[PDB]
């Protein structure tokens, strides 16, 4: 299963060269970005910290299918189309397979931390948030990626007109609007948001939302991201309380596992991998 998704990921057009230096056959995956790098560039990404890039060997390490949602939907070509859109013209800034560590470090820092080569699309804040909102509603992963390239705050409230509760973020919206074909939209937000605990005007966190609709797959992504299970909504309920009350067994079992400090390592989720 995971092996079949990995071979698919490796065969994606553009995934045959390291995202950052061109080295052939990259095998290191940045799970929150859906891209593949050579081992050398991989070493620099590790230094950036999990708030920027979470590395794992695609062919050597054991992975939960949930960690391949982004790899399956993004890929080097698509990612670089946005992140290297403004790479210098007559100034060969991008490292090549023979480049030293100092050179990869300077480029990788500028590319990912500074976003020096990304296409800055939107005319700031207001626009950025609106595009993020639309990207989620249309389930467009590259639209989410662009918002992230523009440096949008993924945890900020979005200009949503008919939200379920006031002050929803893109994560609240994503959780209640994605399905088996679009879990990766929720995943992108979970792996690139520093705070998965934002609350609606009624104190609801994305976890609460998951329990209200018995969305166990989104719930699994959130727990993997260590969203806090003890935050209560304005009525005093925690997500576990909601799950019990509505009798949503799967959600109850998952939250109870987490509550007892025994939650899953390699998190698998039901998704339309389309590997037939
Ligand atoms: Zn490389």
């Amino acid at each position: 299963l995971t092996k079949e998704i990995i071979s698919e990921v490796q065969r994606m057009t553009g995934n045959d060269v390291c995202c950052d230096c061109g080295a052939p056959d990259p095998t290191w995956l940045s799970t929150n970005l859906g891209i593949l790098t050579c081992i050398e560039c991989s070493g620099i990404h590790r230094e950036l910290g999990v708030h920027y890039s979470r590395m794992q060997s695609l062919t050597l390490d054991v992975l939960g299918t949930s960690e391949l949602l982004l790899a399956k939907n993004i890929g080097n070509a698509g990612f670089n189309e946005i992140m290297e859109c403004c790479l210098p013209s007559e100034d060969p800034v991008k490292p090549n397979p023979g480049s030293d560590m100092i050179a990869r470090k300077d480029y990788i820092t500028a590319k990912y931390m500074e976003r020096r080569y990304a296409r800055k699309k939107h005319a700031d804040t207001a626009a950025k948030l609106h595009s993020l909102c639309e990207a989620v509603k249309t389930r467009d992963i590259f639209g989410l990626l662009q918002a992230y390239a523009d440096g949008v705050d993924l945890t900020e409230k979005i200009p949503l007109a008919n939200g379920h509760e006031p002050d929803e973020t893109a994560l609240h919206l994503a959780v209640r609007s994605v399905d088996r074909t679009s879990l990766h939209i929720v995943d992108f937000l979970v792996q690139n948001s520093g705070n998965l605990d934002k609350q609606t005007g009624k104190g609801s966190t994305a976890l609460h939302y998951c329990c209200l609709t018995d969305n166990a797959e989104c719930l699994k992504l959130l727990l993997r991201g260590k969203a806090s299970i003890e935050i209560a909504n304005e009525s005093g309920e925690t997500p576990l309380d909601i799950a019990k009350r509505l009798k949503h067994e799967h959600c109850e079992e998952l939250l109870t596992q987490a509550l007892s400090g025994r939650f899953n390592s390699h998190v698998h989720v039901e998704y339309e991998w389309r590997l037939l």
